[PDB]
């Protein structure tokens, strides 16, 4: 398969969302740069687990070195705008995505090589719809990682199809669908970078 | 910061050498291992010591460039057809990691005192095996040195930030009389950092 983010993505990113982020853009940032770094952490965590999956390896090694980048990306940027290093807990929704995970190999593979296609694909989307309202400087930054997104998004797919079977992919993705949407419509009680909506 | 040859109480021994030579696949393996426990530990620190801002930019470098030695490893592998077998960890860095101290900052000390050995230990490996190695490999260890030589400087540079000159000397000389306890005493697997047989 390997569709398009906007067909991929149950919904887009929730205007209430956007406005709740306008509002505190240094929580965001700060939470941005821990979530490209979680992205090398759990990269090099499949790699362990996963120390026999040649491919996947490799590809993950390769992730993570790329997700490190952004994180010193994010951290210069920080710098640049005196934005200090102040403690933001994790969100939600990436143990939210993780309740989805099948119990037994090796379908639980598959389903957590989708889970990252899903986290990677509202990335994208998200800084997509974040960029018409912020300032040049950051607007540009967060328009350059739009493509980083989507290649890891791709990736992902691209994993899950070497390891995986066409319709139990497809029926995976219309489940993770629908409860990603859910954590992004939800109401939440945090602004986090893949929060719900805050009420 | 002194020279590899100054910061480590002693070379690889030859019976390590003769060991490595007879088995290059474990060799590689471990080697590839050691790359990715490299970075893992490189993103360890950050998140246990991440309000420590050079600190965090270092070692994000540091993670990034083991995991470009880990590929490099597992291209040479495929080429070679070594497989992914796997081979568990040896003991070299958990007895170093024995000597960390609880307390912080002695604690960061002493973790980042470690690294340097490791990375120093590592620097000599490659370098004693190079001329003993077929030409493709060979050329590839030792451009493996250069690395090294400056992530032990990066991990000493870093550690004096959080002791004084006297103390951080003391640590090392404590690092030290272990590591070279650890690289000459008998050991029963052949591991990249493994100690000699018997
Ligand atoms: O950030 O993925
Ligand atoms: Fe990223
Ligand atoms: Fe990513
Ligand atoms: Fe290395
Ligand atoms: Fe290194």
């Amino acid at each position: 398969l390997i569709p398009e983010i906007d067909a991929f993505l149950g919904c887009p990113t929730p205007d209430a969302w956007i406005e709740a982020a306008l509002a505190d853009q240094e929580t965001l940032l700060i939470d941005h740069k821990n979530c490209e770094f979680k992205a090398a952490s759990t990269a090099l965590s499949l790699i362990a687990k996963y120390n026999t999956h040649l491919d996947l390896i490799n590809m993950m090694s390769r992730l993570a070195r790329e997700e490190l980048v952004h994180h010193e990306q994010v951290l210069r940027l920080m710098k640049r705008r005196g934005v200090p290093l102040r403690p933001v807990s994790a969100g939600r929704y990436a143990s939210g995505l993780r309740r989805l995970v099948r119990a037994h190999e090796p379908v639980k593979l598959v389903d957590t090589l989708v889970v990252g296609a899903f986290i990677e694909a509202r990335s994208c989307e998200r800084f997509a719809a974040l960029v018409p309202h912020l300032d040049e400087e950051l607007g540009r930054f967060y328009h350059g990682l739009l493509k980083s997104e989507a290649r890891h998004y791709q990736g992902y797919l691209k994993l899950a199809h070497n390891y995986g079977d066409e319709a139990d992919i497809a029926r995976c993705v219309e489940l993770v669908r629908a409860a990603e949407m859910e954590l992004i419509q939800s109401p939440d009680q945090e602004l986090r970078f893949h929060s719900g909506i805050p009420q």
